[PDB]
């Protein structure tokens, strides 16, 4: 059929992504015009799950992705008042169906947050930008991280105190940050260490502050699992699917 491999860039979606619609099909697709790359497009390449943002291919590079009509996680979000609980329990579930795809098949994803986490048309979050991803399990062996990655109110302790740790209670913090920011509209602390005031108060359990004041008893005992210092003491993702919160039926 000629003319179906002509796509026109009709708006920005925020190098830049480009809103592409097909000529001949109207298909709309997110094109992301651009070492890093080169990593960025193999870890697209082995990804496959229905919370995970599709890769279609690549072609300056031209990454060809999905399109997802419901925008950024981070526009659901009301400024210091966050949105539903039955909404953000909802969007927690599918952000970790897609955590424990992308955990086991070796990936993390390093950078989880509100502005990566998008939305299809069915409302389905999508986890999205594998440019800060690497692979941390080959040959059932498991590498320890160094590199400094991800966004300061999103990023665990231990990346700015231990010179190596592990990667996944690494990704499950930063979804208890996206987790807070969801039910209660703002982030705890610019950063956790003991100089931030904020994240002393919460290792203080001074849960009568903002934002813990505004989070109902049942999601903040998971947030005070997740958001424990010792990573080796931190819960897993096993673990939070047996939470009472996780399991709680819940509707508007
Ligand atoms: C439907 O709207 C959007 C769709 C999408 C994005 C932003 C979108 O929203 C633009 C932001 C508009 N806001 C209005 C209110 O507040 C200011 C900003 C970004 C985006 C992507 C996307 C796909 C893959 C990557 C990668 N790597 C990056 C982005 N796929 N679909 C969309």
């Amino acid at each position: 059929v000629p003319f179906v491999e002509d796509w026109d860039l009709v708006q920005t979606l925020g190098g830049e992504v480009q809103l592409a619609v097909n000529r001949v099909t109207e298909e709309a697709v997110a094109v992301k015009i651009v070492e890093n790359i080169k990593k960025e497009i193999c870890i697209n390449k082995m990804l496959n799950h229905e919370n995970v943002v599709k890769f279609y291919g690549h072609r300056i590079q031209y990454l060809f992705l999905e399109y997802c009509s419901g925008g950024e996680l981070f526009d659901r979000i009301e400024p210091d008042i966050g949105m539903p609980e039955p909404d953000a329990q909802r969007f927690f579930h599918q952000l970790m169906a897609g955590v424990v795809y992308l955990h086991g098949i070796g990936i993390t994803h390093r950078d989880i947050k509100p502005e990566n986490l998008l939305l299809d048309e069915r409302d389905n979050l999508k986890i999205s930008d594998f440019g800060l991803a690497t692979v941390f399990r080959y040959n059932n062996r498991e590498r320890l991280l160094n590199k400094m990655c991800g966004t300061l109110p999103y990023v665990a302790p231990e990346l700015l105190k231990r010179r190596e740790f592990h990667a996944e209670p690494v990704d499950v913090w930063s979804c208890g940050i996206v987790l807070t920011a969801m039910l209660a509209g703002e982030l705890p602390w610019d950063q956790p260490s003991d100089s931030c005031q904020e994240y002393s108060d919460w290792k203080e359990k001074k849960t009568y502050l903002n934002p813990w004041k505004k989070i109902d008893s049942a999601p903040l005992a998971l947030l005070h699992k997740i958001l424990v210092e010792n990573p080796s003491a931190r819960i897993t993702i096993p673990d939070i699917k047996k939470d009472r919160w996780y399991n709680k039926p819940l509707k508007k």
